[PDB]
């Protein structure tokens, strides 16, 4: 089981400074290289070439609507593709709003796998309760069936067929929803770990409730979608909504050590790197750093050591 | 039900006087428009006049024994009179001396109150075991039963009346403690969670013990009283008297968390809080975002989210 | 129980020049002075005078044999000089070579000792499994019986006699560990807690854990050898090989108040300060004031308080 890297350098989903230089901030520092030295065989499919859709005029509070649909329609079939071939879909991420196509393709192969969302947000909002109009905080609400027709047809969307049921996902991080959110998440009874329960239980319990939720009964794809804000400023800076409170570094190691050991990892995301929003240089090496860190944890690196 | 801010710009408690500019600062940061958008009403006293005690010589020790006294005094009856109101009164103040009048007024009407003391300090020096002479480290000192009559009565705290005992305070977040102050917590047998006790049992763990502490024979009005410096100088830095190894951003919003989730917060004091102290802008920013962040949370506001 | 602080300016086992000024540099920090305050009596040995061997060459791969061997037979006969009259050994290093001579000539006088070792290294490579060179990374191979055997003899080491075996010692605070090393630890069954142990099981419980394994069958006395790069480099930076993700201020404090609770501490080693790393000069300060502060702990300064 092969590892398929997948740069997504796209930003459309929101409005702040460089997230587009994610994917190059991130081979910057060896990231191919450095996977290709665990046990995991590595390719990297390069980064995907996004034409933007002329007239792309904002459908009600909704920006760039068939821009970013027309980027994760063909991310979608990318990650499809990769994944019929039995590999691991690594994408390197824009801003978050990419999931949507991530998932759509990693669903369409895997329709019962599960989603561990690490984010200091629940991106769930829809076209209606956003009020900033910013894809990259609806990803979920694009993929889960039970919003499905909550919303009027977003343009540039059609392609898109819910694959992700409210009980397949597992938020954890979670400390800035908006009151439309929390009322959907509530209402829909997806199971959630704020930093609220972190603080109480544990990373470790957390883990151990994690998956005895999505893996108790039977066992299944899991697609990782990490937003780097869900760790703490202080260790992912380069960001575009930094949010105090955040998982520690640490958290995030024990996180991707734990969702490696399940041997269950499926689809990988590593999002909102955006460089160009570093107050200083090292500022940008931490987030990196960071990210780059919890990826080669994904996949076998344990702080405790390796040997073959 | 309602709330009420008062504000505290009391400096004599210590040789620091920045911290007068606190209740401006918290206000400036727009505390009370926030609070208005929780599910309570918001009263705002406006800020208390404190008429300086002229020939106010030292007590021995003591620094401007009368001046703090009479301060004091006046906070004890505004917040007695709040508190028939039947609102929960919310001090914005200066030095941690103000605890004296807040927690004074505020038992004055409810006698069977509870306290829960966030702290990096005991605040619990006597006028005779203090070796700074500065009040805002004796505020316990002048409020337990236990330690009345057990130091040459101080002049202009007469109308002081012994409220809370040994069993109805509980400290979280002890780590510089002097020698004195350690006899007398443990002689009286004080309940307690310094740093070691975070450390080992977890906040979790320590907001579960303390409410069953102080609310174990019966529920009855909780007074939180919050020295900024109880967070890690990381989180407060504009603060008098700075700790390193102090209780993080997160513990902070767990205790408040868990003292709305009593429906029992009666009394509030948010003190220390002195910008003049920040060594950039940016700190002072922090501290007082915090400081608001924590005060919202007692109120409500969660990580998980909010709706109406 | 007296205490006696001896000096070990060596920095032969690695290749930055420096560490050599960790002693000085601690005492600056009034460390001897603040001793003296706590329950303890403290006498202060000095620092020793290596002799510089002249035609010391590398040995296959390890660099300087015949100057860190020397060097560590006189701190050994020195540090069993103290044990002898019955005194708590503290040595001030340098680089964490050093840790041989400390432990050997502890050694001597308590052979059922054993070791706790905070560090975010095993230090436990063999002049053979190693491939940088230096002797601070291989401490523990020099002391391990089951690693007798298992390497050629160095060069001026054949004083050495292996006097901990592999389930006398515990690790705490791994994170940057060689294949080699690793292989090695669990080859032979070495109890650790690496940064993922900690996360998992709380600090709390990983000294629970580490006293159950090391003082259960039977009480014995403890040899604490600390690298100050086991803490964050938030907390301690001016060191050779610093490494993201460590032990926070907190944690060191709760390892070294458990331990002292114990009332076994016999041995302790504060290695690898080195303050020409320090990017600037308060982060030289920082590290001394936090090794300093780790040492305290050792001998009594609870974050709940002290007094006679
Ligand atoms: N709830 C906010 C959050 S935007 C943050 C998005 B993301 O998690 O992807 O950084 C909104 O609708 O804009
Ligand atoms: N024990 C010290 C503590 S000063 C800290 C006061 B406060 O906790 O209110 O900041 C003294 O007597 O000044
Ligand atoms: N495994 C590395 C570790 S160097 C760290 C040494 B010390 O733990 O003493 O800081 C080596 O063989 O150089
Ligand atoms: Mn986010
Ligand atoms: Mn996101
Ligand atoms: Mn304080
Ligand atoms: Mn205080
Ligand atoms: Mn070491
Ligand atoms: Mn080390």
């Amino acid at each position: 089981k092969p590892i398929e890297i997948i740069g997504a350098p796209f930003s459309k989903g929101q409005p702040r400074g460089g997230v587009e230089k994610g994917p190059a901030a991130l081979r910057k520092a060896g990231l191919v290289e450095k996977l290709k030295e665990t046990e995991y065989n590595v390719r990297d499919h390069g980064d995907l070439a996004f034409v933007d859709v002329p007239n792309d005029s904002p459908f009600q509070i909704v920006k760039n609507p068939r821009s970013v649909g027309k980027a994760n329609e063909q991310l979608a079939a990318v990650v499809a593709e990769t994944q019929k071939n039995g590999t691991i879909s690594v994408v390197l991420g824009g801003d978050h709003s990419m999931a949507i196509g991530s998932i759509s393709g990693h669903a369409r192969v895997h329709p019962d796998l599960c989603v561990i969302w690490v984010d200091a947000h629940t991106d769930i909002n829809t076209p209606l309760t956003a009020s900033s109009g910013n894809l990259h905080g609806q990803p979920v609400a694009f993929l889960l069936k039970e919003l499905k027709g909550k919303f009027p047809d977003v343009p540039g969307f059609s392609w898109v067929t819910p694959c992700i049921s409210a009980k397949d996902i597992v938020y954890i991080g979670l400390r800035d929803v908006d009151p439309g959110e929390h009322y959907i998440i509530k209402t829909l009874g997806i199971k959630y770990f704020s930093m609220t329960e972190v603080d109480k239980l544990g990373i470790g319990k957390v883990m151990e409730e994690t998956f005895s939720y999505l893996l108790g009964r039977k066992k299944r794809p899991i697609h990782l979608s990490f937003d780097v804000d869900g760790l703490d400023p202080v260790f992912t800076p380069a960001t575009g909504t930094p949010v105090v409170g955040g998982l520690s570094y640490r958290e995030g190691l024990y996180i991707t050590e734990e969702i490696y050991k399940t041997g269950l990892l499926s689809g990988l995301d590593i999002m909102e790197v955006n460089p160009t929003l570093g107050k200083t240089p090292e500022e940008v090496t931490r987030t990196v750093n960071t990210a780059v860190a919890l990826t080669l944890s994904c996949f076998g690196t344990k702080r405790e050591g390796n040997h073959k």
